[PDB]
């Protein structure tokens, strides 16, 4: 019953605008120059980013890659809070095997980052810190091997990504989506977690069909795109193995793997 | 609103539970003789103790006392593992400052060690091993010189904090409590510290009351107990102290290492 599929729409959406401060409509504004209301400081090369943490204040001898690599690890920390908190308002998510919600989690968190900071970027860059920056795409790339390489596959996605003109309503049910895996290694009860995928890929595909009647077969593009998803996470873990024989202890402990 | 403190007390139960591996429930059902687990096997002399990495899983001629310190030490470092997961899902704490959130983790993480330790023991011994094992505090207090008074004031803690029966899902609000504290030294910005503990101290104080009906001014007395854990860092830091110089051939891992600070 589509009445189902749009209350379950709707329920999610609300979640997913109080999960997540920064939403794609608004960074859609702030990057368009749209709402001319504040305009985010521009980090275009090092002398903008050693004036950007004057404006923008972070929390941190010590070279510029590997600051900028560590609030990104900073960054991604909080995200995965606000994705946890999310997924428990997934209809049937709590009730889940509670060995199975931490699996999921755990394995559909870098996807659901990568989806969410294309909503926070253009061909020239990124949005940081709740809006109030923007990194350049061409500043990113002149970092350091291998930090220079490091968020271009993100950027070349999202490129990509943008193109399908998601919007936020859209969104917050294609991460409910990515979710509820079933398959994810090491899950216990598969059956309830395929069972609401099953229900909120339905909710997806009535979503994109009223809210973008002129896009043809979008649901099936949408899932495609979740192919060059696992394969940008498969390319960033590895990164990060690099990564550990190139570069503390609680710091560590606060940024183990994920 | 209650129905806001309510949800926080699920959220942090439910972290709780993902985070601790050996719960309070577990280890209650263990140490009485419940059905739903099952028995350990009990060290009290250094003959139970050869027969207990047989029987046991250990990981471990670097005498008796020695190679209890390194095991009971190995088991902190992960017990510091479990509790920095657990911070991260309290809400607000990963939005702090990084230089608070380490300091925070720094001086909260060993009152969390033996408020939960406390879950582990009774009267007469501590489980270990993930509760496969029970280690009799007579078998610990007979150790040698300076390693014979390690436990005793755990156990002194833990049978004073057990009578307040707090249970799981008590416990994780109160270490959240713990750890958003705010009167750390070196704190760089008190005030959003403060005002999450408020929240959890709400979230606390409309739990021990639904949970606890009937114990009148368990909140109260919950605080009270936070000066019985100030006291057992204390001793125990001096202690450490002790075996670095006795010892100095005994290494200490690092992640514990830098969560003790001279001054
Ligand atoms: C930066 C650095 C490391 C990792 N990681 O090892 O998972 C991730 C990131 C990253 O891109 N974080 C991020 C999350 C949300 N918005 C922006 C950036
Ligand atoms: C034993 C010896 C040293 C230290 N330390 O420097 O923190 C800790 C311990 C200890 O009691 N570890 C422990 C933690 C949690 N559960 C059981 C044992
Ligand atoms: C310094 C802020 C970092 C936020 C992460 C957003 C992506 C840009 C980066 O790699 O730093
Ligand atoms: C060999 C592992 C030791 C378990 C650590 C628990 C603390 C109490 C003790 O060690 O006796």
């Amino acid at each position: 019953e589509s009445a189902d599929l749009r209350a379950l729409a709707k329920h999610l959406y609300d979640s997913y605008i109080k999960s997540f401060p920064l939403t794609k409509a608004k960074a859609r504004a702030i990057l368009t120059g749209k709402t001319t209301d504040k305009s985010p400081f521009v980090i275009y090369d090092m002398n903008s980013l050693m004036m950007g943490e004057d404006k923008i204040k972070f929390k941190h001898s010590k070279e510029v890659a590997i600051r900028i690599f560590q609030g990104c690890q900073f960054r991604s920390v909080e995200a995965v809070q606000e994705i946890t908190e999310y997924a428990k308002s997934i209809p049937g998510f709590v009730n889940l095997d509670l060995n199975d919600q931490v699996t999921l989690l755990k394995y559909g968190v870098h996807e659901i980052i990568y989806t969410m900071l294309a909503s926070l970027m253009n061909k020239d860059g990124v949005l940081i810190s709740e809006g109030q920056g923007f990194m350049t795409r061409e500043f990113l790339k002149s970092l350091r091997k291998p930090f220079g390489d490091f968020m271009e596959p993100k950027f070349e996605f999202a490129v990509k990504f943008n193109a399908l003109e998601l919007d936020d309503s859209d969104l917050a049910i294609f991460i409910a989506v990515i979710i509820l895996s079933g398959d994810r290694p090491g899950l216990l009860n598969v059956k309830p977690i395929e069972d609401i995928q099953d229900n909120l890929l339905q909710a997806l595909e009535l979503q994109l069909k009223l809210n973008h009647p002129e896009s043809s077969q979008l649901f099936a593009k949408l899932l495609q795109k979740m192919t060059d998803l696992r394969q940008i996470v498969t390319e960033h873990v590895q990164l990060l193995q690099v990564i550990k024989k190139t570069e503390h202890p609680l710091l560590q402990e606060i940024y183990k793997d994920l």
